[PDB]
């Protein structure tokens, strides 16, 4: 069956693991355990196609980010995640996109910009700001909450739909 290799990247603490775990395991991880490099695999039907998602959950903490580029290298599509209550994580997106372009040696990599923790009210990144960033990259912006599940399936499936357009 069709396999899609997805890679989730972004600053430490933005909720990359919580998003992936909500998608794959249907629960919310409340605690914060920094990730090194974890992978998840699940068979799902997306738009009538049975496919296998291989999701690489990467480190956002600089300390844990050792061979991250070697992992990212294999990815077919990337979720670039920031948190809507973490302005620095949004500003950091530029450098993740540059890293993706570097590891794929392409200016045209399937990507979706994700603004996570949308269940929280300490918003410092407004939707329009993120929409504009994504527009400049030619990719979709989607807000999510790993806590409530809002947008979670949408984000990951939209990434599959972007890979399919390339
Ligand atoms: N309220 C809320 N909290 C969230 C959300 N997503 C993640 N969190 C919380 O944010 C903290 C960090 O989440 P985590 O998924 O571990 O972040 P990460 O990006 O994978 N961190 P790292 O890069 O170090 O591996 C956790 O305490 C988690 O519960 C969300 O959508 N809403
Ligand atoms: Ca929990
Ligand atoms: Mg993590
Ligand atoms: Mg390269
Ligand atoms: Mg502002």
């Amino acid at each position: 069956m069709t396999e899609y290799k997805l890679v989730v990247v972004g600053a430490g603490g933005v909720g990359k693991s919580a998003l992936t775990i909500q998608l794959i395991q249907n629960h919310f991880v409340d605690e914060y355990d920094p990730t090194i490099e974890d992978s998840y695999r699940k068979q799902v039907v997306i738009d009538g196609e049975t496919c296998l998602l291989d999701i690489l959950d990467t480190a956002g903490q600089e300390e844990y980010s050792a061979m991250r580029d070697e992992y990212m290298r294999t990815g077919e599509g990337f979720l670039c995640v920031f948190a809507i209550n973490n302005t620095k994580s949004f500003e950091d997106i530029h450098q993740y996109r540059e890293q993706i372009k570097r590891v794929k040696d392409s200016d045209d990599v399937p990507m979706v910009l994700v603004g996570n923790k949308c269940d929280l009210a300490a918003r410092t990144v407004e939707s329009r700001q993120a929409q504009d960033l994504a527009r400049s990259y030619g990719i979709p912006y989607i807000e999510t909450s790993a806590k409530t599940r809002q947008g979670v399936e949408d984000a990951f499936y939209t990434l599959v739909r972007e890979i399919r357009q390339h």
